[PDB]
């Protein structure tokens, strides 16, 4: 029995489980299945502990998962997270988004700008206007003066916020998720599982 | 895109991941790889949340995993666990052991008796003799009078405790784990992973 060959097989299987769980996480995010997303997120986070070295593709995969985790927590108030990071979940999604090894195309810029505005707007939606100003100061003229005046006037439903809305942010992010979903739809684990289901 | 066929494929894959993680947990337990055991335990616990209905074989698999989790925590003092269960980890392993759908052969009786004695002895090893008496009272002549006198006299290294030792309990449990390990050594995920490793 070779310990090295066993550890190698376990690393291969962890790589397969990561791809499968990413595919499942992407689908739950697209479908709005919150509980399923939470369960798959917990599984992916646990599985990646079985990998101490990741390839460039595997890093892109875990950062996509981390980004979606932050986006899904966009309207959730986590004190233990705010005290550890200093920032809100949408600001943390913005940092991940700006660092993933991916092309900065029109869709990347659109998602980036929608997250920047929604990081402020979700604080206003929750009634914390002092936090909305702190988020504005961490992220961010004539445009900056306008945005800051809007926050100061508690003008949550201003036309600018209606154009750079939460639903628009979610739709644009979902479009990106569809490319990830299609790119991974044929990974080993899901592909083998689908073959079993079709045979039944 | 059929949501039902996707959920079905995800249930198949969860069944495969459960078998793989059980195999890995069994190996880490046998090898004494504590950190690896802790990581695989966290992964298995997360993965089983993706299954709402289990077959008889799948239930046996999760109860083997739960039993090993309790045995591995045998000498660990968890207040949040003692307050939720009322009992120590080895007493919780004993309840799982007595309920798994398996044959009550010589090895089953040997493991059972070794766990009953070690549930008392690990409390004495840790210097908590009041707890050792509480454990004795929850589990449990002329033999009972002898065992209780031994606890009362803080006679931790009494010949009875040396015969029904922690090392003897671990060896007997490891022998059982070797049968589980051999029974699952050919499961889909590990088998496919091994084929990839041999091709490299
Ligand atoms: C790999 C993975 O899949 C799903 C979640 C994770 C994960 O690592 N979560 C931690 C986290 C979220 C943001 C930063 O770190
Ligand atoms: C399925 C599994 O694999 C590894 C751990 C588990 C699990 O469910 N842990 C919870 C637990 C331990 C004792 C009772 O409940």
């Amino acid at each position: 029995e070779d310990a090295g060959l066993v550890a190698e097989a376990e690393a291969v299987a962890a790589g397969w489980m990561l791809d499968f769980l990413c595919l499942s996480l992407c689908r739950a995010f697209r479908d709005g299945r919150s509980e399923d997303f939470r369960r798959t997120r917990n599984s992916a986070e646990a599985i990646i502990h079985g990998l101490s070295s990741l390839t460039a593709c595997q890093l892109r995969t875990i950062y996509i998962c981390q980004f979606l985790t932050r986006i899904a927590a966009g309207k959730t108030l986590d004190a233990q997270f705010e005290n550890d990071e200093r920032i809100t979940p949408l600001e943390s999604a913005l940092m991940i988004w700006g660092s993933i090894e991916k092309e900065h195309d029109k869709l990347h810029e659109e998602i980036q700008n929608l997250i920047k505005i929604q990081a402020i707007a979700v604080c206003m939606e929750n009634g914390n206007f002092k936090e909305a100003e702190e988020v504005f100061e961490r992220i961010f003229m004539p445009f900056k003066s306008k945005l800051l005046m809007i926050i100061s006037q508690k003008d949550t439903f201003h036309s600018f916020f209606q154009h750079f809305s939460y639903n628009h942010m979610m739709e644009k992010i979902k479009s990106y998720v569809n490319y990830v979903l299609s790119e991974k739809s044929s990974t080993f684990l899901m592909k083998a599982a689908a073959k079993v289901v079709e045979s039944k």
